[PDB]
């Protein structure tokens, strides 16, 4: 080799930073440095990476540990945010479950679930939590049919700080339950049986399932989620909020749809409730219009569930470089030392005006003032609809506004909350008040190189030269950096280029 690719997309941090990178490689080896502008979808630069240089993408950009944990990887599992459903006096959900795919990849599915109970009684309709599920597989490495050992811990939270239903009662020892799945994919017909206990003091379930008709014609993962939230740990607080004991003995229906992206669907049909002191699940599941030779019908996932993976951003970051090595031979190197956390802006005036120290004050305000929020922030998923089930915002109007238009709009009080990045330096000289992500929705954004292995082998230095970088750039220098190009107008490469040499890095 003699050059590689540097990538970036059409916006100031990344420009500048890449910039950066491109000035310290050629600054500290004899490498041409192509600078590649990348242009559309938040995943660009991902896709450009896995296509490498040689192929028209890139060898090198700059990624964000929490964006490659949860929007790429989707671990850990998701929060289940549990929401009721009047209509089926019931509740609903809407999530996404990833899985791994063999040659590296990664399969969405994307799940929506309504459940209505089985008796006439009232039950507890929760305010808006969620449910952490930690999934454990394995195999019995003594069985030979066709089977999958579980083990799962399940949590609700996102609430901070009679007592519990009559139904809660049947779930403080421990229960045995029985799973029974009939199921079609494409017209393959199949059965499943599950046999085990919960536990939901400890909020602890542990089951065995077979396949009792032969092969199981989809991957085990695919069918986690089919095979009773009633086993969930609810703190003490938050025992109003358990709608699944309070339908038992009786029961509720479960039903959902799974969509795979780029493949097909399934339909299930489920009733949870006790016969006799067993907690059985009966399935019926429905799978329409699979490729017979992708992910699914092909049998190319992975049989694991994501890991636990220490929550804490140095767990993250080695989570996320473990699993970018094994999946598609990427390294990351080390962080540059700032965090571009997503944050909500206020007015420095209105804010203490209120008391405005985080997310929940200004849900309690919220009423009173409008949002202009950035499109791909209101419309993705994992964006402010999540958000605004965490929180329960009550911005009754906020407008969808392209780009940095949202900061006129805000000094001209159009709007009182904004979404922002943590290093957008712009929030300095507008008067802004970033507000604390209390409960956490969002992950931390520290920014790290990334780069082929492919090219760490042909050229050994670059791993050393980028990591020159570690640590060097703060929170504020990158809100600095950021102003001079934004509010200042300065020429990016300029920026960068200034910045190493002040530094002493170039």
């Amino acid at each position: 080799n003699d050059t590689v690719v540097v990538g970036s997309i059409n916006h100031t941090e990344q420009i500048i930073v890449a910039n950066m990178l491109a000035e310290m490689i050629e600054a500290h080896t004899d490498l041409k440095v192509v600078r590649k502008l990348n242009l559309g979808g938040v995943n660009v630069n991902f896709e450009a990476i896995k296509r490498g240089g040689a192929n028209n993408g890139i060898d090198i950009y700059l990624e964000y540990v929490g964006y490659g944990l949860v929007d790429i990887l989707g671990y850990p599992e998701p929060n289940v945010y549990i929401i009721a459903d009047k209509q089926k006096n019931g509740i609903k959900a809407n999530f996404k479950i990833r899985y791994n795919v063999e040659d590296g990849s990664v399969q969405l599915a994307d799940h929506y679930q309504q459940n209505t109970p089985i008796g006439d009684g009232p039950v507890l309709l929760p305010d808006n939590h969620y449910l952490s599920t930690q999934s454990v597989l394995s195999k019995d490495p003594n069985e030979k049919r066709d089977h999958m050992v579980l083990l799962e811990f399940v949590t609700a939270a996102g609430i901070t700080l009679g007592s519990m239903s009559k139904g809660e009662e049947l779930f403080t020892g421990v229960v045995p339950i029985l799973v029974e799945l009939d199921g079609g994919v494409n017209g393959h017909k199949f059965s499943v049986r599950g046999e085990g206990e919960g536990d939901a003091t400890n909020g602890k379930l542990t089951l065995k399932f077979i396949c009792t008709t032969g092969k199981l014609p989809v991957p085990w993962p695919t069918l986690v989620t089919t095979l009773v939230q009633c086993f969930s740990r609810y703190p003490d607080h938050m025992k109003q909020h358990d709608f699944f004991k309070s339908a038992m003995p009786e029961g509720y229906v479960q039903e959902r749809t799974i969509s795979f992206k780029d493949d097909g669907t399934y339909k299930t049909r489920a009733e949870v409730k006790f016969e006799g002191d067993t907690l059985v699940n009966r399935i019926e599941l429905k799978g329409i219009d699979f490729k017979e030779d992708g992910n699914i019908l092909g049998h190319k996932l992975e049989y694991n569930f994501p890991p636990p993976g220490a929550t804490d951003p140095e767990g993250a970051y080695e989570t996320v470089k473990k699993e970018y090595k094994r999946k598609w031979n990427i390294v990351w190197l080390k962080p540059l030392g700032f965090n571009a956390s997503y944050v909500l802006a206020v007015k420095d005036e209105l804010a203490k005006q209120y008391n405005l120290k985080t997310f929940s004050d200004l849900a309690k305000i919220s009423d009173k003032l409008i949002l202009g929020a950035n499109m791909m922030f209101l419309e993705n998923p994992d964006g402010y609809p999540g958000l605004q089930k965490l929180y329960n915002f009550k911005f009754k109007h906020t407008k969808s506004m392209d780009a940095g238009i949202p900061y006129t709009a805000i000094d001209n009080n159009e709007v009182q909350v904004i979404d922002a990045t943590a290093t957008d330096g712009l929030l300095v000289s507008h008067k802004l008040k970033i507000l604390e992500d209390d409960k956490a929705f969002f992950p931390p954004y520290y920014a790290a190189p990334i780069i082929r292995q492919d090219v760490l082998d042909k050229h050994p230095e670059l791993k050393d030269v980028l990591n020159k970088l570690a640590n060097q750039i703060s929170l504020e220098e990158m809100q600095k950096l950021n102003y001079k190009r934004d509010g200042e107008g300065q020429d990016p490469a300029k920026v960068a280029k200034e910045f190493l040499k002040e530094k002493g890095l170039i």
